[PDB]
């Protein structure tokens, strides 16, 4: 029986000379045992959902800030840095953004002139969203995920840009506007990031590398790359993770691990263990070796890595479970963190605290 998380050495303190230790949270996890764990181990947090587009302006003009404000407040009262997730994404983004003045999907428009009109209108709506949000939180956010997942997993176009509604309507323009509007209302000292997953593997990694390089050349304000790091136990490799970070550091950009979780499974996550108790210790031990190597690496690169955030706190709450269920007929459980469902340290914790 391992001790509780609040009884062991603080992760944030152990790495205070290298980078922040953060966690993704939901408004209802800011008290109780979770709140206790957060204050004890982390010096940074991010909203798992409360700050995505659809969560802040579900209707044009109609803003909902409660969840987001609660998270911003918690971080203020506990002196923790705060990453903002996220100003632009193709998921959890309200539909009104993409309808034309007549209420029809902009993607259905065929008149070249009217399309050019809708493009300008969308960029204007994006501009307003960013402006309203950045003004309200500019003094609390310490890192902004200006855009999320704008690079494709394959190569649908020479540039490898995800062809979401944002792209179909504005090409890469929405990306430029987002960063420039963010820099405009957040101040020249706000840290602006482009966030994505699988930033360690080619071709995606190279597409992203070319995009930032191209945007940098055009004066687009981009300060760093956010690596979600939704990785596995044996993939990607340490070398691939290292190479990617070294590559972006080479462009003079900061790196941050934003949504770290180490799944016990490959991809898709099959077969997944049905319950937590059904997971064999060998798995956790393998996960522990992975974590040791991972943080040893992050420590080796702490000169170009400023923050490391887990996409959750303890194994009782993780989006990886949804993924596990989808691929295992509705039943499955993952365990990606260093703290188990009961907030008791795991083999992994010891391996990254020493
Ligand atoms: O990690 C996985 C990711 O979630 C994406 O959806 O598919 C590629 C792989
Ligand atoms: O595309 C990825 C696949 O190649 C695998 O290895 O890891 C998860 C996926 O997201
Ligand atoms: O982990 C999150 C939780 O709030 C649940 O509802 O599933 C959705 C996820 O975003
Ligand atoms: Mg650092
Ligand atoms: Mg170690």
């Amino acid at each position: 029986v391992q001790p509780f998380a609040w009884q062991v050495a603080s992760l944030a303190d152990r790495y205070e000379e290298s980078f922040d230790i953060g966690a993704a949270v939901e408004p209802h996890q800011l008290n109780g045992r979770q709140g206790k764990v957060l204050k004890h181990h982390y010096n940074s947090i991010v909203a798992e959902n409360a700050m995505k587009p659809i969560s802040l302006q579900p209707e044009e003009g109609v803003f909902t800030w409660d969840g987001a404000d609660a998270i911003v407040e918690f971080a203020r009262k506990n002196n923790m840095n705060l990453r903002f997730h996220t100003l632009v994404w193709h998921n959890q983004v309200p539909d009104w953004f993409f309808l034309d003045e007549e209420g029809n999907p902009m993607v259905e428009e065929t008149n070249e002139a009217k399309r050019q009109a809708n493009k300008e209108l969308l960029l204007e709506r994006l501009e307003t969203h960013i402006k309203t949000v950045v003004e309200r939180y500019k003094d609390d956010v310490t890192a902004w995920d200006v855009v999320n997942e704008v690079v494709d997993d394959g190569t649908p176009n020479e540039r490898g840009l995800r062809e979401s509604v944002w792209y179909q309507i504005t090409g890469d323009e929405y990306i430029r506007v987002a960063f420039e509007t963010a820099r405009k209302y957040a101040g020249e000292d706000a840290k602006l990031f482009i966030n994505d997953y699988n930033t360690e593997v080619t071709p995606k990694r190279d597409h992203l590398y070319n995009l930032v390089q191209d945007l940098l050349a055009d004066g687009v304000p981009i300060d760093g790359v956010g690596h979600q790091a939704h990785i596995q136990i044996d993939w990607p490799t340490i070398d691939e993770i290292r190479t990617s970070m070294e590559m972006f550091a080479g462009l003079g950009l900061d790196n941050q691990v934003t949504e770290l979780d180490v799944s016990l499974y490959g991809w898709p996550p099959r077969p997944a263990f049905p319950t937590y108790d059904a997971i064999p210790q060998e798995r956790f031990q393998a996960q522990a070796d992975r974590y040791n190597q991972l943080f040893e690496l992050y420590e080796e690169l702490d000169a170009d890595l400023s923050s490391v955030t887990f996409w959750g706190i303890a194994d009782n709450h993780t989006w990886l479970d949804d993924r596990a269920r989808e691929y295992n007929d509705g039943v499955g459980k993952d365990a990606p963190f260093v703290f188990d469902p009961n907030y008791r340290v795991k083999p992994a914790f010891w391996r990254i605290i020493d």
